[PDB]
């Protein structure tokens, strides 16, 4: 069926939509090229529009159902609760999308009665009623990009759907601990959210290491959200039925399953009809759990049919990587067409064709890639990095304007032993910081799509835990790496490496004159800038950051 279907109103905004980088001294000391900074916005949603639009046609084969088979097998080992309407509340987070019946996230967490009442009466509807769909909304998405030239064009809005705030609520109740337990049980290792960056490098090159003749690869679906059919989202309930549950739970996973995740009328922000979707919306709970089971279930299935040798498969949402035993070039690359027409099959044919790759660092995946450096002591030391371009052109918009959401933080956390996070994003915030006496406020920050509250002054009991204490000794990084972030940097307008290590002394030097925790960020995150180095001794539960994924869930802790 087609993915969506379209009356002709327009994807409007409810609200101003800023597009360009403002002229600002503060985000013009990290990057110059601010012309080539942009926010996208609903006036490309119809570009978005034309490409998340077709006809699926999938088949189904021997297979995608044993897989499927043993997928139910071990989902049968689970068991799972609903969660109180308090619990439920209580994940809101506080800016959440207000409802629109006369109450707000505000009134969610602090549990008005007004807002328990509704809640109360659309999870009684859910029971009560398993087939008129649920209406959502559908948003252009503004995120921030840098032009790419190459490209021949700025990157149109990504779109989001979601329901109303009440049955956000719902799901929660009837489905969080499901999305939140399940998918490891069903996947194992390949369940690539349970592992934080650290974990993530080691389960690839251990995997990398055990074999004998190593390639891999990445697949890349076009446009997965809009190649998820209607027997995908019912194949993926029959998953989550499989569990031990409370009738309850049952009865409100099939209603949200059949009038929620299967499809639904289209409504814009002036409340205009829009269309119909057929495929899976964006912006509900079950999104990330539901497409890494259905990404996990037809790789499988591929690999199977093109008869890779022991396969071993990393999986976050539409993210694939593939590691196996090599056969050859010539016999790899056919290998691959064979699992890529499987993966047409099961509808999900590849955005770029997938490419052998027989070297580790050069496999992107989930934007990112595995590289190596050395600690003190000269080891050698694996860890996770990306081309830095977007974390760069995020972090000059959010110094220039006061944004929610703070990726800048996110990417200091995810990304602390790079050579670019290191040297540029922390010089650059904690100079800021320092200059608006702000190193005490906290902010929030997306990590696996739920949202957190982080205080900056903690970076570096974060970082030691996450990343050990190499991530403040690490030096010596590879000839690529070193490459791509020098190119970034002429790009973008960057000041030089040599630049940020000047400025970097001086931030270190004011953090070391302040009291606690300043004192240990100074140490700490800035041992790098200086030839006299200090001892770097541990510092005097971050589990639940890398348990599951929540993207696009309405997900806060
Ligand atoms: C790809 C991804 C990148 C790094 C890792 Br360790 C896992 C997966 C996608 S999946 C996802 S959700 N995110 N957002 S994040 O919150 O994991 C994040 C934020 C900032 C830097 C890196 C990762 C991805 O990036």
């Amino acid at each position: 069926s087609m993915s969506y279907t379209w009356t002709g109103a327009l994807i409007t905004p409810c609200a101003a939509e800023e597009s360009k980088l403002p002229i600002n001294a503060l985000s013009n000391s990290l990057l110059r090229h601010h012309n080539m900074v942009y926010a996208t916005t609903s006036r490309s949603a119809g570009l978005r529009q034309k490409k998340v639009t077709f006809d699926r046609l999938q088949v189904l084969d021997d297979h995608y159902r044993d897989v499927l088979k043993e997928m139910k097998a071990k989902a049968s080992t689970v068991k799972a609760k609903l969660l109180s309407v308090e619990e439920a509340c209580k994940l809101t987070p506080p800016h959440s999308a207000k409802s629109k019946f006369g109450y707000g996230a505000k009134d969610v967490r602090n549990l008005s009665s007004k807002a328990v009442n509704h809640i109360h009466s659309v999870w009684k509807d859910l029971l009560e009623d398993t087939v008129t769909p649920i209406d959502t909304t559908i948003m252009a998405k503004n995120e921030v990009f840098c032009v790419q030239p190459e490209k021949g064009g700025r990157k149109p809005a990504r779109l989001i759907v979601f329901p109303d705030l009440g049955v956000r609520v719902c799901e929660k109740m009837a489905l969080y601990d499901v999305v939140s337990t399940l998918p490891q049980v069903v996947m194992g290792s390949s369940y690539g959210f349970q592992y934080s960056p650290g974990q993530r490098v080691e389960f690839l090159v251990n995997t990398w290491k055990s074999k004998k003749n190593p390639m891999g690869f990445s697949y890349d679906t076009r446009c997965f959200d809009s190649t998820v059919t209607e027997n995908d989202i019912r194949v993926e309930e029959s998953i989550y039925q499989c569990c031990d549950l409370a009738p309850e739970a049952r009865q409100a996973i099939k209603s949200l399953t059949e009038r929620l995740y299967i499809g639904g009328p289209l409504t814009n922000s002036k409340g205009q009809n829009c269309g119909y979707r057929r495929c899976r919306a964006s912006g509900v709970l079950t999104t990330s759990c539901g497409n890494t089971l259905t990404c996990y279930l037809k790789a499988s299935a591929a690999c199977r049919a093109a008869k890779l040798q022991d396969c071993t498969m990393l999986v976050n949402g539409d993210d694939l990587v593939v590691i196996c035993e090599s056969a050859g070039t010539q016999e790899d690359a056919a290998s691959l067409r064979v699992f890529t027409e499987a993966m047409t099959r099961y509808s999900a044919p590849p955005g770029d064709p997938p490419q052998p790759e027989y070297d580790l660092e050069l496999i992107t995946s989930c934007s990112s890639n595995v590289s190596v450096a050395h600690d003190a002591s000269g080891k050698r030391v694996y860890y996770l990095t990306r081309d830095p371009t977007t974390p760069l052109a995020r972090a000059a918009w959010e110094t220039a304007r006061h944004t929610p959401v703070n990726s800048w933080l996110g990417n200091i956390i995810m990304y602390a032993p790079t050579l670019w996070a290191r040297m540029i994003l922390m010089t650059h915030f904690f100079s800021i910081l320092l200059a608006q006496e702000q190193l005490e406020k906290a902010l929030d920050c997306q990590i696996y799509g739920a949202c957190y509250s982080i205080e900056p002054l903690d970076l570096p009991q974060i970082i030691e835990r996450l990343h050990g204490l190499s991530a403040f000794s690490l030096h010596s990084y590879s000839p690529g790496e070193i490459n791509r972030v020098a190119s970034c940097l002429r790009k973008l307008g960057v000041p030089p490496l040599r630049a940020w290590r000047h400025r970097a002394r001086n931030v270190r030097a004011r953090l070391l004159s302040r009291g606690g925790r300043a004192a240990i960020c100074g140490k700490y995150l800035f041992n790098w800038a200086v030839k006299t180095k200090l001892k770097l001794t541990p510092i005097a539960d971050l589990s639940s950051w890398f348990t599951a994924g929540y993207s696009g869930g309405d997900i806060y802790h």
